[PDB]
RNA sequence: UCCAUGCGCAUGACG
RNA sequence: CGUCAUGCGCAUGGA
């Protein structure tokens, strides 16, 4: 409940108009000086007895719960009513009455927009900005083309021209509220000059109506001496490949497929994605089951050339194995191609032997030992632990890995995201809630993390942050979780990948090379530029507005005929189709129900073609085992459109298919 | 607390 | 515009 004198000056104007942004680094504790916005802002509402709200947004909820729990509450406790709201937090009430009430709202973005939605739509209770005094943001860098609070600004936007066209129009003028920013360093995007980041800073603040950044330079004394930067550091340090690189130059010359390319690379990837199309486009074998297969070789390959190729046997394992498996359910209720036969046993003569090789050594991973050990000598002990990386699999692989060779005892454990992707097993909040709470211990020794550790989670205290094989906004918020304290930046790659931290070095001097000049501006040229990029943002809304109105115009019931993908085999109709929850399809009317199989490996079943193809689930809803489908793994079959057509989500056609009624279901 | 799914978004790399 | 990897949020349904 008190302010620093930094924190002071940068706060001042503010505190009487004067819509901003904020920028300052890790560790100022710029959520003090918001708060203390906050009451001044309520004080003076209560001095002239108005309507004070604060709807303070941010883009994940873990800060929500964090600000509620240990920031908001304790200083404003006592005076005004207070609320963390959450997506997950299933709350009784509905957001327009904790508008009608609690003066102070902590939540995350999209509450919001969905409730101004529901207002546009009128379909539930609404809401509009009208009925607020001030917002308050976190995290405004994030602030760009469709982001994901970033439209309501536009809204403030239109609204805003609209009082002055008003002004010059009849002259009533609806009120709109106070605006403040806050960040940390928001970084840049996509620049090589010094203009192309000055037009994104006014691009930023004029998509959030600012007026300046007042950021702190006369007090910078106090700041250096809370804030200790790390020094910025660099510390960087067979047979099998070509044993598989051969069995992949046999199978194009089985495939005729003619590369353009090497192997090992993002590029023969997608060309092997545009031949399985084109396959896929011609309902051919050895065309596109092989543009799969070598899909999962260059997977192999890149994971080779950076992870013991022991996990590249334990993926292949897991995906021959499941093929067999297949192939066997497939067979239960029946025999092989030569296609199937000739890749599997390709691969199985070798698999024992290439199992072999994988227990050679003669690599990064070396390297990495290295690396890792030099520290805990010279800690001794009590070394906190960080590690970064591209991928989850390399995880889980690494701390497989790390748990065989030596530990002298690190204890590391695994930490990814929670999405729903990639085939793998995720993570839950929950889970790492207490992972970062043992790391807090420094009972876990070592994390292995993707780039959600560098994000926005609680660390400090640590030391050896490392890079093996991956923005300038992520270099300066891995630096703020290492602290000065013997702490060691080390990046370790193949090789420009030293380019990358110097670019963010660089970066770092252009920000405030621009901060320097737009701070150092007239406020009416700066007006003039904002209002400009204001208007610019708002037809390209309202562009968007109309090629998406534009797009959606057939919503047919029944058009096509859909197809196995592998087999250019009819499976169902348009209409045989019926819909659930109007999110999931589905097809009844057991005529179907005489094709597919069934296959369950250990909640709900999956369902595979006589093909093999894997097609969906047995989604079970309303007791009924209703076979759900996934049409990425189907192909489209237009009467009228010879070419084939394939879309990986339902929504991208816009002919619409029925919602399902259980009355046809009476028995 | 766990699980399945849909939708939207940003970021990095690649064409 | 297309691909991949990563991350985020929201909405459903179930235990
Ligand atoms: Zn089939």
């Amino acid at each position: 409940l008190q302010l620093r004198p930094y924190q002071m000056e940068v706060a001042q104007p503010a505190l009487d108009g004067k819509n901003i942004i904020i920028c300052l680094p890790t560790g100022s504790g710029k959520t003090r000086v918001a708060v203390y916005i906050t009451k001044d802002h309520l004080d003076k509402k209560k001095q002239a007895s108005e309507s004070g709200k604060v709807i303070v947004l941010v883009n994940k909820v873990m800060l929500a719960e964090q600000l509620f729990r240990k920031e908001f509450n304790p200083y404003l406790k006592k005076w005004y009513r207070i609320i963390g709201l959450s997506g997950d937090t299933q709350l009784k009430i509905s957001f327009p009455e904790v508008v009608k009430s609690y003066d102070v709202i902590i939540s995350t973005a999209q509450i919001l927009e969905n409730s101004l939605l529901n207002l546009e739509s009128g379909d539930d209770d609404g809401v509009q900005l009208s009925d607020f005094s001030l917002i308050i943001i976190d995290e405004c860098h994030h602030t760009n083309k469709e982001a994901v609070y970033n439209n309501i600004m536009r809204r403030y936007l239109k609204q805003k021209l609209r009082n002055n066209d008003l002004k010059k129009q009849n002259k009533p003028a609806i009120p709109l509220p106070q605006i403040l920013g806050l960040t940390a360093s928001p970084g840049v995007g996509a620049a090589k000059k010094q203009s192309e980041a000055e037009k994104h800073i006014l691009n930023i603040c004029a998509n959030l109506d600012a007026f300046t950044i007042k950021t702190v330079k006369e007090n910078l004394g106090q700041l250096k001496h809370q804030i200790k930067e790390p020094c910025k550091k660099f510390v960087i340090a067979n047979p099998f490949k070509e044993k598989l690189l051969e069995i992949m130059a046999s199978i194009q010359t089985y495939c005729q497929k003619s590369p353009m390319s090497d192997f090992g690379t993002q590029h023969y990837e997608q060309w092997a994605i545009q031949m399985e199309k084109k396959a896929a486009k011609d309902g051919n074998r050895k065309d596109r089951v092989c543009a799969e297969h070598l899909r999962k070789y260059n997977e192999a390959l890149q994971i080779n050339d950076t992870i013991r190729m022991i996990d590249a046997y334990s993926h292949l394992e897991t995906f021959y194995t499941d093929e067999k498996e297949k192939k066997f359910a497939v067979l239960n209720d029946s025999k092989l191609d030569e296609t199937d036969e000739f890749l599997m046993n390709l691969f199985f003569d070798n698999k024992k032997m290439l199992k072999k090789l994988a227990e050679n050594p003669k690599e990064k991973l070396i390297k990495l030992r290295n690396t890792i050990l030099e520290q805990f000598t010279r800690s001794e002990e009590s070394s906190r632990g960080i590690i970064f990386t591209k991928t989850r699999q390399s995880t889980y692989a690494l701390s497989q890995w790390i748990m065989e060779n030596a530990k002298v005892g690190v204890k590391a454990h695994h930490l990814i995201g929670a999405g729903h992707s990639s085939e793998v097993k995720p993570m839950t909040q929950t889970e790492q809630k207490e992972v970062i709470s043992k790391f807090r211990t420094g009972e876990i020794n070592l994390l292995i993390a993707t780039t959600v550790a560098e994000e926005g989670l609680d660390i400090k205290e640590c030391n050896i942050v490392i890079r093996y094989g991956l923005n300038e906004i992520a270099m300066v918020q891995a630096r703020g979780r290492a602290r000065a304290d013997e702490s060691t930046y080390v990046l370790v790659t193949s090789s420009g990948v030293t380019e990358r931290e110097i670019v963010n070095d660089f970066r770092e001097k252009m920000m405030y090379k621009a901060i320097n000049r737009v701070q150092n501006m007239k406020p009416e040229e700066y007006a003039h530029k904002i209002l400009e990029l204001q208007v610019q943002s708002i037809l390209e809304k309202k562009m968007k507005v109309k090629r998406s109105i534009a797009k959606q115009y057939n919503d047919n019931p029944s058009l096509i005929t859909l197809l196995c993908k592998n087999c250019s085999m009819l499976v169902c109709s348009g209409e045989n189709i019926h819909v659930i929850e109007k999110m999931h399809h589905v097809n009844m009317t057991p005529e179907f129900k005489g094709l597919y199989i069934v296959r369950e490996n250990k909640t709900n079943g999956e369902i595979i073609c006589k093909c093999g193809q894997a097609w969906g689930t047995m989604m079970v809803h309303k007791g009924l085992d209703l076979p759900c489908l996934k049409i990425r793994n189907f192909v489209v079959n237009f009467k009228n459109n010879s070419p084939k057509k394939q879309y990986k989500k339902w929504v991208e056609l816009p002919i619409r298919f029925p919602d399902l009624d259980y009355s046809e279901y009476c028995l």
